[PDB]
């Protein structure tokens, strides 16, 4: 089995900038939801060679996880908050597709956006 590439982190490519609210969004992923242990499934790319789950990237197209988002945001690779705010919810939409509801996987992941949830509430007028 093989895994896919991780998702891009830089894109010499793409237009993108600096704005408050994406420096909200970094300090919210180091400070307020990296040091919970219910994120630690999310922190980095899904093996599925490891997990010996050869279907997950034939169910799961479109992978994202908070490695990948929490570089996205230290590179400044993102143009708005829409785009991070994106990525977090494909996230949370593929744990929620690829397992059962009920699963502790999905329990976890439901505790990550609960958290997320209560933080993009208070996000900050765009400067
Ligand atoms: O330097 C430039 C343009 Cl000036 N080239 C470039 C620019 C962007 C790029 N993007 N690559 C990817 C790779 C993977 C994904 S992902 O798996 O969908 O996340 C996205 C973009 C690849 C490349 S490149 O293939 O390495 O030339
Ligand atoms: O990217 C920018 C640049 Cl100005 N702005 C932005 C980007 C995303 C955004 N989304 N906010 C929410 C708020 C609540 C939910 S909900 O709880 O899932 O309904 C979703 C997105 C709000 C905004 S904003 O209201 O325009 O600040
Ligand atoms: O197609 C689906 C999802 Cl793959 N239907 C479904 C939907 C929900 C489900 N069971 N969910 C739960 C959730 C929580 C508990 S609890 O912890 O005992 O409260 C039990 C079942 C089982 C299923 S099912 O096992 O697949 O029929
Ligand atoms: O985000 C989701 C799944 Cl994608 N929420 C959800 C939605 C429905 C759900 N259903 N749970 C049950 C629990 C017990 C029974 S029963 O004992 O068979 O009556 C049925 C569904 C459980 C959950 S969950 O346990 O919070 O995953
Ligand atoms: O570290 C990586 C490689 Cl870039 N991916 C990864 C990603 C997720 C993961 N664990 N996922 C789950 C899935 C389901 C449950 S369960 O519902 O509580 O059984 C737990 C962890 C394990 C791993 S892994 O153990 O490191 O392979």
């Amino acid at each position: 089995s093989m895994n896919p590439p991780p998702p891009e982190t830089s894109n010499p490519n793409k237009p993108k900038r600096q704005t408050n609210q994406l420096q909200y969004l970094l300090r919210v992923v180091l400070k307020t939801l990296w040091k919970h242990q219910f994120a630690w499934p999310f922190q980095q790319p899904v093996d599925a060679v490891k997990l010996n789950l050869p279907d997950y990237y034939k169910i799961i197209k479109t992978p994202m996880d908070m490695g990948t988002i929490k570089k996205r945001l230290e590179n400044n690779y993102y143009w708005n908050a829409q785009e991070c705010i994106q990525d977090f919810n494909t996230m949370f939409t593929n744990c929620y597709i690829y397992n059962k509801p009920g699963d502790d996987i999905v329990l976890m992941a439901e505790a990550l956006e609960k958290l997320f949830l209560q933080k993009i509430n208070e996000l900050p007028t765009e400067e």
